[PDB]
């Protein structure tokens, strides 16, 4: 069947959007050249519609079907529980999506009258209906990017579809802790989400090391929510249900598949129809973990139809990649091609072919790959890095206006090894911070798509736990990772790093005079700006911090709050 189809009707806007990165003396001095800098606006909302709107063919095989019962057997090992109305509503954001129905996420979190007498009736809707499609808003996501002329120009907006409201509680309800448990048992290590960045890396270096002679290659599926079909959606449900659950929860839980998530319709802001959808919600509870099951299911399948040998995966959400033991040169070409021709079989063609890479620091998934670099004593440190282009730009905006969950915080804290995180975005914030009197106050972040209340105060704690001591005196950086940084640097108009030393010890001379936590960020987060370097001990607060939930599992659209 077709992903979706459409009435013709536009999808529109909820209020105004600003299409240009706004001029503005903080932002300004990150970066200059903000011309080159947009937000994705709904006015792109049609050129999306047409790339994600396809027919899906979909043929199941042996290897596919051996694999879901691997899957449902581990699944069969998980108990899970029904979560109160009351734990339901602290689990929603502060900004999430107001009601239709007379309330908003301030009142959810309050347990308003109006807010779960209307919860309660959904719920109650949800036990005694199995059947009527639950209605969904569509929307233009707002994400900013820098232009790359030679690339195409600029990317039309991403398309988000989600249900009211008071559906989103009851599917917290009836799903938080399955999707909390469910991943991890069944996919082991393979389970991206479990990761710190620290831990990741250690898990890709040991995996690539664990071969005689590896190779690796990361897998992009095209348009992979719209791949999802009808059968992968049920069979997803089936796998919730191998579980020991509650019995209204097994009751919800069906309910919430056949009337939300293996379809229904799409309206826009002004309530129009829009059409009809048959495949993938972006902006429900099971997006992340029912993506990253799926995936795993098929990648898992198509590794043995490819006749890969010793296979090491790793997957988040539709982010894969596979490292295994090379059986040669044009071996590992077809094999490839062979895992390609499987995933298509599952509906799950590649964006672009995938590559057979022999060097690690040669994958990128997640936007990032693995380089390296030395600590204090010379040793070598592995970490993940990016190319710091879309954070310079998102960091440029977020400066300029204000935007009630952030992504320029959980953008540090997730890179804080690289040498552009460390000498651009932590002078630049602390910078902004100390400016506008902003430096004790908690902020809302978003963290592997969760919401987090994060005090900028306790960086380096957070710093020391995710990413080790090391962290904070990494040098000698690679010359392709400088080179990089460098280009970027010339490209969006940002200060020289040398430049950003400069103001970097200001910055920690200021943080130093503050005393306390201050100091303490000033002492460990700037000690590459000064050549008379401060013994840099463990933290005693790092020890402390409550970080479990951190690494769990994986909220994205999910609408979580932590
Ligand atoms: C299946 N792939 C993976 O698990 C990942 C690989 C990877 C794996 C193999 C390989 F060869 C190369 C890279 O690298 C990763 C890096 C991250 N990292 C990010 C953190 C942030 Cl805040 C962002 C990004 C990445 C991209 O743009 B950002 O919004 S990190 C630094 O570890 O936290 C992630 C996190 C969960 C999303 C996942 C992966």
């Amino acid at each position: 069947s077709m992903s979706y189809s459409w009435t013709g009707a536009l999808v529109t806007p909820c209020a105004a959007e600003e299409q240009k990165l706004p001029i503005n003396a903080l932002s300004n001095s990150l970066l200059r050249h903000h011309n080159l800098v947009y937000s994705t606006t709904s006015r792109s909302a049609c050129q999306r519609q047409k790339k994600v709107t396809f027919d899906r063919l979909q043929v199941l095989d042996s290897h596919y079907q051996d694999v879901l019962k691997e899957v449902k057997a581990a699944a069969s090992k998980v108990k899970a529980n029904l979560l109160s109305v009351e734990e339901a509503c602290s689990l929603t954001p502060p900004h999430s999506a107001k009601s239709k129905y007379g309330y908003g996420a301030k009142d959810v979190r309050s347990h308003a009258s109006r807010a779960v007498a209307h919860i309660n009736s959904v719920w109650k809707d949800l036990l005694e209906d199995s059947v009527t499609p639950i209605d969904t808003t569509i929307m233009a996501k707002n994400e900013v990017f820098c232009v790359q002329p030679e690339k195409g120009g600029r990317k039309p907006a991403r398309l988000i579809v989600f249900p009211d409201l008071g559906v989103r509680v009851c599917e917290k309800m009836a799903l938080y802790d399955v999707v909390s448990k469910l991943p991890l048992a069944v996919m082991g290590s393979s389970y991206g989400f479990q990761y710190s960045p620290g831990q990741r890396v250690e898990f890709l270096v040991q995996a690539w090391k664990s071969k005689k002679t590896p190779m690796g290659f990361s897998y992009d599926t095209r348009c992979f929510d719209s791949t999802v079909t009808e059968s992968d959606i049920r069979t997803e449900e089936a796998i919730y249900q191998c579980c020991d659950l509650d019995p209204q929860a097994r009751v919800a839980i069906k309910s919430l598949t056949e009337r939300l998530y293996v379809g229904g319709p799409l309206t826009n802001s002004r309530g129009e129809n829009c059409g009809y959808r048959r495949c993938r919600a972006s902006g429900v509870l099971t997006t992340s973990c029912g993506n990253t099951l799926t995936c795993y299911i098929k990648a898992r399948a198509a590794c043995r139809a490819a006749g890969l040998q010793d296979c090491t995966m790793l997957v988040y959400g539709d982010d894969l990649v596979v490292i295994c033991e090379s059986a040669g040169v044009q071996e590992d070409a077809a094999s490839l091609r062979a895992f390609t021709e499987a995933m298509t079989r599952y509906s799950a063609p590649p964006g672009d072919p995938p590559q057979p890479e022999y060097d690690l620091e040669l994958i990128t998934s997640c936007s990032s790959n693995v380089s390296v670099a030395h600590d204090g004593a010379g040793k070598r440190v592995y970490y993940l890095t990016r190319d710091p282009t879309t954070p310079l730009a998102r960091a440029a905006w977020e400066t300029a206006r204000h935007t009630p969950v952030n992504s320029w915080l959980g953008n540090i804290i997730m890179f804080a090894p690289t040498l552009w995180a460390r000498m651009i975005l932590m002078t630049h914030f602390f910078s902004v911070l100390i400016a506008r009197d902003q430096l004790e106050q908690a902020l809302d972040c978003e963290i592997y798509g969760a919401c987090y209340s994060i005090e900028p105060l306790d960086l380096p704690p957070i710093i020391q736990r995710l990413h080790g001591l090391s962290a904070f005196s990494l040098h000698s950086y690679s010359p392709g990772e400088i080179n990089r940084v460098a280009a970027c640097l010339r490209k969006l108009g940002v200060p020289p790093l040398r430049a950003w030393r400069h103001r970097a010890r200001s910055v920690r001379a200021r943080l130093l005079s503050r005393g306390g936590r201050a100091a303490i960020c000033g002492k460990y987060l700037f000690n590459w700006a000064v050549r008379t370097k401060l013994k840099l001990t463990p933290i005693a607060a790092a020890g402390q911090l409550a970080l479990s939930g951190w690494f769990t599992a994986g909220y994205s659209g999910g609408d979580i709050y932590h």
